[PDB]
């Protein structure tokens, strides 16, 4: 085709444009508008991923399955851009509830602009962070942790029913990361998992930051990190990155996660 060519040349806006046309030539085609639906997702576009989602359904009830998961996936992901500055998330961080307003009050700063609490808030979730040792793709390493300050020690999870989890690394016992299977599915990528307080399950987890602006960095293509103001707080663009013991490791790069246990509690 001609938009899987623009897609190629990391050009997302451009092959929305070959795909919105195409349907125009074939309103009746489920192809075009799923593929349209994928690339709407991976812009950000929720609300018109939520549309076209509604509307193939009318089209073709018999791919209702697929479409209604996508309408969570979308659900999750925008309770998450939500999350970004209100409360639309459910972390299960533990029974420190205090730990949770201080991670939504991080986000009210950063939209408040009030970066003396943002950089007071950052250092204090650091400070509460249980740091855990992991075993990646086979190999150990004594503590595992997001590069991106605002996530931190925790890890994103977009649920079946469409709820956006926030899960910290310390509850991980296994992690299983899948390879894409689909063009969404390069940044909202599927995961098997085992961790403390949800035991064992499967869901998706974003594979690039909330704050990903171009193209290359909602296609997962390139990593930017951009300081706040004067702090030590940076955010992140594009795929995500993680400090494995002493090294940087993108996240496509990682499998699977393996926690040390200490033999005495497991």
């Amino acid at each position: 085709t001609q938009w899987k060519n623009a897609l190629s040349e990391g050009q997302l806006q451009q092959a929305l444009e070959l795909l919105i046309e195409a349907i125009k030539a074939s309103p009746k085609d489920a192809s075009l508008r799923s593929s349209f639906i994928e690339l709407l997702c991976i812009d950000g576009d929720f609300e018109r991923a939520d549309e076209q989602l509604m509307q193939s359904i009318k089209l073709f009830p018999e791919y209702l399955p697929g479409a209604s998961q996508l309408r969570h996936l979308v659900k999750a992901a925008q309770a998450r851009k939500d999350f970004a500055q209100g409360a639309a998330t459910a972390k299960v961080l533990g029974e420190n509830e205090e730990l949770t307003k201080s991670l939504v009050s991080f986000n009210l700063s950063m939209v408040s602009q009030d970066y003396e609490q943002v950089s007071e808030l950052a250092l204090q979730i650091e400070e509460l962070r249980q740091e855990k040792g992991f075993l990646a793709n086979d190999t150990s390493f004594s503590d595992v942790r997001d590069i991106d300050d605002r996530l931190g020690g925790y890890i994103e999870l977009f649920s079946t029913a469409g709820n956006y989890f926030l899960v910290p690394i310390a509850s991980i016992n296994t992690l299983e990361i899948k390879s894409a299977t689909s063009l969404l599915e390069s940044v909202w990528r599927p995961v098997e998992f085992d961790i403390d307080g949800l035991g064992e399950g499967e869901g998706h987890m974003p594979m690039t930051y909330v704050d990903s602006e171009s193209d290359a960095q909602k296609l997962g293509r390139e990593t930017d990190w951009k300081q706040i103001a004067d702090k030590e707080v940076y955010l992140g663009l594009g795929l995500k990155c993680w400090l494995v013991g002493e090294m940087a490791l993108p996240i496509s790069d990682l499998q699977n996660l393996q926690v040390i246990k200490e033999l005495a509690l497991e």
